[PDB]
């Protein structure tokens, strides 16, 4: 099962599940077309985050979303080594990590993103998004060249972030029109929320790119518990659903 | 045996072999100092290589690098394959397919090299090498985060290409720096011949990069034979010898 569950074969959610249980809630919320986040750096080791992201796919269908945990470039690789015995249906990833978990996977159906950056110009991203690399000088190129690269490598999709606001708009409706033009997958992260949902999309959706995983995460997580709410979930697929007619 | 044998610790020769027998000679020539490159592109398919390949091996004790060639990154998938069963010393690689080389070699003691390119620009560097990205618009980048993403990468090493003899001396220079600053090694090539061999290494040398694989190739081939002769080889040894007394 390491097919997401695009809802019109369009949009897949991506949010954190704070326990098991609440990934069974989530999944129910979403009719099944989302990805459950599971974050490497919650586990001390790669044995130990395996056993219990299997838990999560059991009641998920395998709708598993492996992920770095607080943005942290320095777990690239146990994200790659968790993925290998995971083999979930996704996989986040820095820049230099794509390949590495694409060949640790063994298959081409698993998702792998890659982290690439806004820099303040139309048109070019930062990807020295790595552990060493982005400690480094910005590396700055073109669009178009970061997304062939993510293919050369083979990634599955950019994971545009941080979004940030309305002073990245241009830059990320520019992300996607590139993402549309090679073909590519899109999944725009951070600060996403339900005021903001539907015209962020509606820019991926406008640009035409084929499958967009959009990353909702703190804006519909309750602080008290950790757990992502249910009913959140739900809007976000009924804002989906009237997205796509 | 996974190690490459260099001279003083210092220097490994890397020259191209015309033939099995070939390989014999100029491993004795070198006095194990050397790397013998066979050239994926020569060969039909991943089995092929790799039961050619073994044969060098033989001769070699595995001082076998295993080559694009004709500077083609459409090999770059069938070099990372063919690595994979070799399980060679040496893996020259384009950018986007140093990870994925080290990940299917399944060890981090076979040297994996990745190919950057000089852009005119003392300190900048080309890194869209691979098969997609190459015919993308230039994706140029500091030569200290090139390096950090090497790193990131599973890479040993930066494969300066195509470097044109002495003709980008002051990019060059700036290139080791930047190498021996980050610990990182460093494969000159591109235009090396006998007269330009002791000038070139000095570079280097005088940068304090640790590791060095200059790659001479045309300079040193008979045109008749295609073989590497044994006699340059020597002369390159001495050289070598000569340079780090
Ligand atoms: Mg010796
Ligand atoms: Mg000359």
């Amino acid at each position: 099962s390491l097919k997401a569950n695009f809802y019109k074969n369009r949009v897949c959610l991506n949010v954190l599940a704070g326990s098991v249980d609440n990934a069974a809630d989530i999944y129910d919320a979403a009719e099944g077309h989302v990805l459950v986040g599971v974050l490497s750096k919650n586990y001390p080791d790669v044995d130990t985050a395996v056993e219990d992201m299997k838990k999560y796919s059991e009641v998920t269908n395998n709708a598993v979303s492996v992920g770095l945990g607080a943005g942290d470039p320095n777990q690239s690789m146990m994200v790659s080594l968790i993925s290998q015995h995971v083999q979930p249906q996704h996989i986040n990833q820095v820049f230099t990590g794509v390949a590495t978990s694409r060949a640790l996977a063994g298959q081409d159906k698993s998702i792998v993103n890659g982290l690439i950056s806004p820099t303040g110009t139309v048109g070019m991203v930062k990807i020295s998004t790595g552990p060493l690399s982005s400690r480094s000088e910005d590396a700055i190129v073109p669009v178009e060249t970061a997304i062939a690269m993510l293919k050369d490598m083979g990634g599955s999709s950019v994971k545009y972030f941080p979004m940030g606001g309305l002073e990245t708009r241009e830059e990320f409706a520019c992300v996607a029109k590139a993402c549309a033009d090679k073909d590519f997958w899109l999944e725009p992260t951070g600060g996403i929320d339900l005021e903001n949902y539907e015209e962020i999309m509606q820019i991926a959706l406008d640009a035409g790119v084929s499958k967009i995983i959009p990353h909702i995460y703190s804006s519909i997580i309750d602080k008290a518990t950790g757990n992502t709410r249910p009913e959140d979930v739900k809007t976000l697929l009924d804002m989906t659903k009237k997205l796509l007619l």
